[PDB]
């Protein structure tokens, strides 16, 4: 009745010596697995020995005030609310209306996103990890900066970002208006997909920002100013002329000073948005945030911003514009962009796969209301098709059913090349990926898919093929999913646009 | 980092009314998502509204004694040890050798695996759940059984399982030999992939079993007896014919009777394998086991077993066999099987993608020796090509560099269809998947990939495209990984096959 | 109707093991009155005994609330043997379903429950007839995803502990006849309404 000792405890040294393997391979590095048969070099591409692991997926976003068609919009009701808060705290006759104050209050958001963007470029460059070779150059390439310009001209970069914080910090914006705090939370922060040391990184970069473009008696028109994309090796002179183009109409201007001083008198100095200062010791560390990951997982990309120089055959006058005119819609702030654009004046046939009802996927089984409504923020569903003009139209445009305080334009992923010299590879994609009929892009699409599934809460993919004439649905792993129709997402969007632009109590 | 929004606390009623969402969709049935754009029916296949979540992945295995081509093998060392304990330390009989006793002990394992197989068939059929409509019919289809037969003949199935466990008690086998405990624990458990309510289920099913064959004085074989596959719809009479065919050459053999009485005398009645009885109240709930998941991840499917009726041009004598002959090879037990067979007389050229070194990734950052040795049990790496007997040969065969106590032949995944009946779909696949150049293979392959990535610790895939003449490597989400070469995995296989066939009930090493 | 069918075949099984020197009506007259061939339950006792348990197992695929006393009343009625005077060789009352409600789905234009007639007291039906009746009853229920969604919803809403549990029987399971003056007060002042009307009537 005596249990004898097992084999593994009778020879523990044999077990511990056979199983001593080197784990924790550094990412940012090409790995060749080698051959197990070694005669298989006669089977050249039929044997895959490469092992590339990506590190950065940058979510490329556009900040939005929400959808707006009339004065009953939540941005216009918020303009009314904040204007009667500011006007009833400032003694005197104002010269600006409610729409001028809300357009100022959105231009200040674009300034603060610019400051967080250049401060992110600065604070990324000091990150080092031996087991992550993507730090810091892949993060800098994903933000569209030349990485050597930041190391060579470090003091000039610090002066530029501190001067942006000084010159944009001269304007006042309410701190208890969570739009600024949310956009700062997105633009300041590196997010791991998993709480490990060799984790993949998510970032948020603006695709464009809103430039003020004063018009006079015919109103106010926030225009797009495009940010540099990943792969552009932009230096400090390019970010300087971008900052100078963003502030050329409001830096030494009297109306912006009057509106800023009125916001500074209405909300106290403790009630203003504070810009972070940057020294040579400022570092942002990658943090684990499941709310970030939840809204990245349910993000749906809407496509490229339509510009005034963008050529669209059957769609004239569809450029993205936050407008204001007393002649149109009784002086309401108007913003209703059409989606499904990518440049390239033709139909991107893959956006037809975005016409299904989305799947909102969460982990676990108990979901609070705050988690559910935070996971739907980057989600945008199409509702109808935009109507062309001329009976000859190459692209296909879509109107949404509302959207949050930001929309996703793109995702950019940074991995290592499997070919020598194993430099960084840059892949830009929507949720919808078209795979045309050529022998080159099948293995390339499979490499993009295997790269994407390394990211723990990656956005759900939709893949269409050329010869198949067929889209495949959500390429993602689901745990506890529900199906969202456009009306539920529209209600959540209206609630969250109202909550971001909310002012405190007094009058 | 993100102070919480005070608007949500001041208006929690609006937040609760806006986020009342139907989560916990039961898995096992088709769901349509609908249309965000109502006019998108004009773009018929360019809009996907289907959602087919799979439930069952059955791992189809072959039980092995390890690789054996000389007397220095783990199975031959175990044969020597158990023959010394049975024949000499206890007064055993002298009409049989060590290879005969070891092949009796190997033939008993197929009986134990068959008992666990029909016991899992019986325990599955009483499982019904509102949250999982795959239960129990998809598990019963994946095991090869007609699911209406086990419902209509539940008492007959339930008593046949007990009769198998009773008639297996005519043969004695040692209980401290953890080979039997491992195979019984594998082929009976229902293994859940994530430990949630409607998670995915992994099973282990024998592809074949080893049937005992006596050649008289010129040796002793173990030949393959194929089990039913996941579309076969086999009744109880087929499983009774299989069990009668398995114990046909064992109950009338007096060599087996002498060896059985010798093992009974040497180990005692208390130290034998006891196949326990089941009653009508016997249920198996699915369990969470991260060692099983670490086995299923990094598993390597070796292909179909080769039979003596299998047609392989250029390879006439490559059927899988556990053979001993006193004239041949010092009287050693020989199991040297060729791998890479796909059940057809041609080259499955996706097995060329199994010729690179494997990746073994584990959860976390601190892996114990027990965890690393457990996670490599179903991994099998090819080492060389087999030499074709001639110059014309359509299939390409592979010799391994050792393997564990079981090799994976296949995986069978059960899912629901996306077309209008929405029935159960049965797909069988290797780790290697060939996507031939055809207009309908890419979307089907993408549906296969998306069904596979629902399973958490799934096997790593290797996809070959015929249009590109190019394979892609391990299609899996990685973690803390290593690169394994053939000698390291061979050393781990040597360690585990030595530890499984060790009987601590013996008087060895004290 | 599933629960009533389970209590019906469970009473058929529990009756056939009852033999008494003082009452030679037991068990054949009770088995004839239920519509069953009494030699079939004797010759195929293990098959009957396992079919009753399989009915109780396959009924557990559907969730139904246990505090709804409709189910408890019908199960208590159609399983008991009720004695009329509480003496040794007293008279026996039973309750047998004339028909059961079979589920019918018409799609978007509605949903029916149609009659499924049970065997009458001269019919001499074997186990295969009761198996055909049970297969005809759950035929339109196990393949319906409306029923699957509603079953999962009742399971989620009430929990597994708050569902109707059809309990298992073993070979030692006996029903002795009981004295119940509430059942007798139901049988007294009962009013027979006549035969059910069928679509072929």
């Amino acid at each position: 009745t005596r249990n004898d000792v097992a084999w593994y405890a009778r020879y523990p040294h044999i077990l511990e010596e056979a199983t001593r393997l080197p784990f924790a391979y550094p990412i940012g590095q090409y790995y060749d697995t080698g051959y197990s048969v070694a005669s298989a070099t006669e089977w050249s591409k039929y044997v895959d020995t490469s092992l590339t692991i990506p590190g950065v997926m940058c979510v490329n976003f556009t900040p939005t005030p929400g959808e707006s068609y009339n004065k009953n919009s939540p941005i216009n009701i918020a303009a009314q609310n904040v204007y009667t808060y500011v006007r009833h705290m400032n003694s005197g006759h104002a010269n600006y209306e409610q729409a001028d104050l809300m357009m100022y209050l959105l231009a200040m958001d674009s300034l603060y996103i610019f400051h967080s963007y250049v401060r992110k470029i600065l604070a990324i460059s000091k990150l080092y990890t031996p087991v992550n070779k993507y730090f810091p150059r892949a993060l800098l390439v994903a933000l569209g900066v030349d990485p050597e310009d930041v190391f060579a001209n470090q003091a000039q970069w610090e002066y530029f970002v501190n001067m942006v914080a000084y010159r944009a910090g001269a304007f006042a914006a309410p701190a208890s208006m969570t739009y600024y705090e949310r956009h700062a939370w997105m633009s300041n922060g590196l997010y791991v997909d998993q709480d490990v040391t060799r984790a993949q990184i998510y970032m948020f970069k603006p695709t464009m920002l809103w430039k003020y473009e004063n018009l006079g008696t015919t109103g106010t028109k926030l225009v797009p100013l495009m940010m540099p994309k990943a792969g552009d090796n932009r230096k400090l002179v390019d970010f300087q002329v971008l900052f100078n183009n963003l502030v050329s109409t409001m830096l030494g201007d009297e109306d912006f000073g009057i509106m800023s001083g009125d916001v500074f008198k209405a909300f106290g100095a403790d009630g203003l948005v504070k810009l972070l200062a940057v020294d040579s010791t400022t570092m942002t560390l990658p943090t684990y945030d499941p709310l970030i990951l939840a809204q990245i997982h349910s993000a749906r990309a809407v496509g490229a911003p339509i510009l005034e120089t963008s050529t669209l055959t059957g769609f004239p006058g569809r450029q993205w514009q936050i407008t204001q005119n007393p002649d149109v819609n009784n002086g309401a702030i108007i913003f209703h962009p059409s989606f499904g654009y990518d440049g390239q004046d033709h139909e991107e046939l893959s956006f037809r796969a975005m016409c299904s009802n989305m799947i909102l996927n969460l982990p676990g089984e108990a979901h609070s209301a705050e988690m559910i409504i935070e996971a739907t923020r980057l989600a945008t569903m199409f509702q109808v098709k935009a109507v062309p003009a001329g009976d000859t139209s190459k692209p296909v445009l879509y109107l949404p059913n509302g959207f949050g305080t930001e929309v996703v334009n793109d995702y950019t992923m940074i991995s290592v090349d499997k070919a020598t010299p194993h430099d960084l590879t840059i892949h830009t994609f929507f949720n919808n990926i078209l795979v045309p009929n050529a022998k080159e892009n099948y293995v390339a699409n499979l490499e993009l898919l295997n790269n994407i599934i390394q990211f723990d809460w990656a956005p759900q993919l939709y893949l269409t093929y050329g010869i198949a004439q067929e889209s495949f649905g959500p390429f993602a792993q689901l745990n506890d999913w529900t199906i969202l129709t456009g009306e539920t997402l529209a209600r959540m969007h209206e609630v969250c646009v109202t909550s971001m632009f909310d002012v405190p109590q007094m009058g």
